[PDB]
């Protein structure tokens, strides 16, 4: 057990070790409280995570639980993994408190996209790795779920790694309105039009490389309906086949209630872009989400001849989510993230 030393930060106790030095706070959302620090153990700038309120209902020690085993499991050079998780507790009894570590993220895709000059080649290396980190997360049948430029970060190298997976988390009043957090979803979730699956990271990915090309926001609509008409206009309206597995009746009755329209020329929208980066924006952005490309086929498209190697394109241990339909008590939910915390193995 190292030694743990406590001080207050902006009126929250932390109790850390003693290899975690110069804390200073740089957040606070409803999910915890996060500062910034130095790990003499490895050298590097890490942010610290103290979750707050961890094990105050079944819902919120569930949640606590599903974040801790999605960490611990991510190993990929484009993917947030774990360097440490620690707890104050000296047992079971005594346990109320989680802190999460990872390195220290500068800039993200918005801190790019909107200040800074793109050449296509930068595009192909950006998306390349978006797409390397999801064959690896979707290997392990695990859906993001908000894929968007500010969960991404990237560094001066222009090195890329997904964070903030969506861990059932996003509320209606956030989804409300001319807001970034709806302009990347795909449209079987953003109106609940049937079972989602893997396939809405795809039309999220599409949505990003489109911006990285035009510097514009491909579906800024200013409310769920706006949004849809943007979507419409572009990849044009639903035929009979596509309509039959939209589960909603309600949602099939207002779909047909608007005009029929065409597929739009992606050449005329995307002007001047790559011939090749056209051609993937059109497998990438397609209505029927059985009919989209996955990741895996998207690494082997001539866009990314560049940086294609598939003997470094790897794919995740096996992930048993089978506690995502348990029901549990508080108790054994807490239980189940302690064994978690003492069982931790950092990496090399
Ligand atoms: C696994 C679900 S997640 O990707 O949403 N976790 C977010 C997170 C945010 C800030 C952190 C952190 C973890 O550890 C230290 O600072
Ligand atoms: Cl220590
Ligand atoms: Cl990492
Ligand atoms: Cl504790
Ligand atoms: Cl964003
Ligand atoms: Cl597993
Ligand atoms: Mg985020």
């Amino acid at each position: 057990r190292p030694t743990f030393y406590r001080q207050e930060l902006n009126k929250t106790i932390w109790e850390v070790p003693e290899r975690y030095q110069n804390l200073s706070p740089v957040g606070s959302g409803a999910y915890g409280s996060v500062c910034a620090a130095f790990d003499t153990k490895t050298g590097h700038r890490v942010a610290v995570k103290k979750l707050s309120r961890p094990f105050q209902s079944i819902i919120h020690a569930k949640r606590t639980y599903r974040e801790l085993r999605l960490l611990k499991h991510m190993k990929h050079e484009n993917v947030i993994g774990l360097l440490d998780v620690f707890t104050p507790a000296r047992s079971l009894e005594e346990f109320n408190d989680v802190y999460l570590v990872t390195h220290l993220m500068g800039a993200d895709l918005n801190n790019i996209v909107k200040c800074q000059k793109l050449t296509d080649d930068h595009v192909q290396f950006l998306i390349y790795q978006i797409l390397r980190g999801l064959k690896y997360i979707h290997s392990a049948d695990i859906i993001h779920r908000d894929l968007k430029p500010s969960n991404l970060a990237v560094n001066e190298d222009c090195e890329l790694k997904i964070l903030d997976f969506g861990l059932a988390r996003h509320t209606d009043d956030e989804m409300t309105g001319y807001v970034a957090t709806r302009w990347y979803r795909a449209p079987e979730i953003m109106l609940n039009w049937m079972h989602y699956n893997q396939t809405v990271d795809i039309w999220s990915v599409g949505c990003i490389m489109a911006e990285l090309l035009t510097g514009r926001t491909l579906f800024p609509g200013t409310d769920h309906i706006d949004q849809l008409k943007l979507i419409l206009r572009l990849v044009g309206t639903p035929g009979a086949e596509l309509l039959k597995k939209i589960s909603s009746e309600s949602a099939r009755n207002y779909i047909q209630s608007l005009a029929q329209m065409p597929k739009m020329n992606f050449a005329n929208v995307f002007i001047g872009a790559n011939p090749l980066a056209v051609d993937l924006l059109e497998k990438m952005l397609v209505l029927d989400s059985d009919k989209r490309i996955t990741a895996a086929q998207a690494l082997a498209h001539a866009y990314f001849a560049q940086y294609h190697d598939p003997d470094d394109e790897p794919v995740a241990d096996p992930y048993d989510q089978s506690f995502e339909s348990r029901d549990l008590l508080i108790d054994e939910w807490k239980s189940l993230t302690y064994d978690e915390v003492i069982s931790f193995v950092p990496p090399p």
